[PDB]
């Protein structure tokens, strides 16, 4: 009978659950929104036992509206993002918050309270760090742990746990402790080309201690089945059979890479060529070689991180669909715009793209309008490839209209901020080992024309578009049919259950040029901002 796989995604704001057949095809989803609580600058703060409510609810939704039989469902896949889970000796939610509310025990990813320890580990050139690009980020596990052990060494002695949060869901849905390749190699130092962390790596060798207890030192690959299945407990918490197959959990981001990448053209996809643009509330920018590329102000090389035997250059912006929203929802015209939108039965990026299309005469045109606006959008920081979380946003060409015109021109400036962002980071992976000239894309935004097209303009690449846009949950179901052993490997899987929607390239070389200046002026705003950093000195 018809075999059924799901995949679970916990994102930054919501966590979701998808259904999927051997096709790819999503046949049921819902969401959750879960809690976010920010006691003070910097600080940002979720709750596992929130977040474990809202998958069981998420994916018993999703099943009933596929409308199958529990027995149906062979696998599941579990991806989350990379945030830092805490629970004490008796496996129980463990606080790592000001507030000292143990409920708030889960360090989320964008979270920079530990800039300052970075910035230590960084200063001692430690060889790990050149698996990291050279320079570790306050967004990663390592500096929060040592954050954790310097401000609450309350929480430090009563640790039983310290999970990244897929480890944590894949822990939760199965009683194995066993941790990813993806979480631990990406987030924690652990050497994915030697099979194991390395001692010599800061001030948390406890850490180390009992070989096997609080960071977990069993390590496999995705696709690996955890366990004996689903354990009795989650099985009766999400509403599925007890012993359905669960993968080794992975990183979201990475997850959507296996989504979309292995997608074939019309044919093999070629990763010298083609880069995983993962969207979102942040991108992902996903690049893999069979060679080993180090890269300044990019992450990685991680080895065997997503796929066995490639190694995997991982850069990404911090803030892209969580900017543009910013920037629409901050603006004093949108709950207007937003009301006329719901009236002509349109999104809001429908109604903003209206009124460039307008104000611009001919859509070939729209690019244009902000000739005399500019934005350099590290709003929380850069990460890619100028690996620094202290940078900030800036916004040119102000005025004192306010007005729905003003609103789109601004939405537009960001968007090609973006686009050159993500222009910058591409050809710093071409001046080491590649010759990308093509991205695929997922999230959110790909739904937006303008989005989309000022992308393929301002980095001179074809933007392809999955079937399937919400790739992070496909790649976990993958993930489980591969657990399952539906499938032998992730290669076959991928190449299976995703397929491409839609190409869309480059226009012409009038707005090709045009770009070439925007980015002229993206690259001298940085040089402007240190300059003002070094006045001020």
């Amino acid at each position: 009978l018809a075999s059924y796989f799901i995949g679970v995604d916990v994102g930054t704001g919501s966590a979701r659950a998808g259904v999927f057949d051997l096709q790819g095809r999503m046949v049921g989803q819902a969401s959750r929104e879960i809690t976010m609580f920010k006691p003070k600058a910097d600080f940002v703060e979720q709750s596992s036992e929130n977040i474990w409510q809202a998958v069981c609810n998420a994916v018993r939704d999703a099943v009933n509206q596929a409308d199958i039989n529990p027995i149906q469902v062979k696998g599941l896949g579990f991806d989350a993002t990379c945030s830092l889970v805490v629970l004490d000796k008796e496996g129980n939610p463990l606080t790592v918050s000001p507030s000292g509310r143990n409920e708030q025990n889960v360090i989320v990813w964008m979270d920079h309270r530990a800039i300052t320890q970075a910035e230590r580990i960084n200063a001692t050139k430690h060889p790990v760090l050149e698996f990291v690009g050279g320079v570790i980020s306050p967004e990663m596990q390592t500096p929060k742990l040592l954050w954790l052990k310097q401000h609450m060494p309350n929480t430090w002695s009563n640790v039983g746990h310290l999970f990244d949060l897929p480890d944590f869901l894949t822990w939760r849905a199965t009683k194995d402790e066993t941790r990813s390749l993806c979480s631990t190699v990406c987030k924690w130092t652990y050497l994915g080309h030697e099979d194991r962390w390395d001692p010599s790596y800061v001030g948390l060798a406890d850490l180390l201690d009992n070989n096997a207890a609080k960071i977990g030192a069993t390590v496999k690959p995705m696709g690996a089945p955890l366990g004996h299945g689903l354990s009795q407990r989650a099985a009766s918490e999400m509403g599925l059979i007890p012993g359905t197959a669960v993968s080794v959990s992975i990183i979201d981001a990475h997850a959507g890479t296996i989504g979309i990448l292995g997608a074939s053209g019309v044919e093999n996809a070629n990763f010298d060529r083609r880069i995983a643009l993962i969207g979102g509330t942040s991108t992902a920018h996903m690049a893999m070689s069979r060679s080993a590329h180090f890269i300044s102000g990019i992450w990685g090389p991680y080895y065997s991180a997503i796929l066995p035997e490639y190694w995997l250059n991982e850069g990404g912006q911090s803030a892209t669909g969580a900017l543009i929203d910013h920037i629409i929802q901050s603006h004093p015209c949108y709950p207007a715009l937003l009301e006329q939108a719901k009236n002509k039965g349109e999104t809001i990026y429908e109604a903003l793209n209206y009124i460039l299309r307008q104000m611009a005469g001919e859509p070939e045109n729209i690019a244009f309008l902000t000739n005399d606006i500019h934005m350099l959008p590290y709003f929380h920081g850069n990460r890619s490839p100028r690996a620094n979380p202290n940078l900030t946003g800036i916004i040119t060409g102000l005025k004192l209209s306010t007005t729905p015109e003003d609103m789109a021109l601004r939405y537009l400036a960001t968007i090609q901020a973006l686009a050159l962002g993500t222009r910058h980071i591409i050809e710093t992976m071409n001046q080491n080992g590649y010759n990308i000239d093509t991205m695929m894309a997922s999230g959110g935004g790909t739904k937006n024309p303008i989005f989309v097209q000022e992308h393929a303009n301002a980095t001179g690449c074809a933007m392809l578009l999955p079937e399937e846009s919400e790739a992070m949950l496909l790649g976990s179901a993958m993930m489980g049919t591969v657990a399952a052993g539906v499938f032998e490997s992730l290669p076959e899987a991928m190449a299976a259950m995703s397929r491409i929607g839609k190409t869309v390239t480059p226009q012409t070389n009038k707005i090709k040029a045009y770009y070439d200046r925007k980015y002229r002026v993206f690259h001298q705003m940085y040089h402007d901002h240190m300059r003002y950093q070094a006045l001020m000195q």
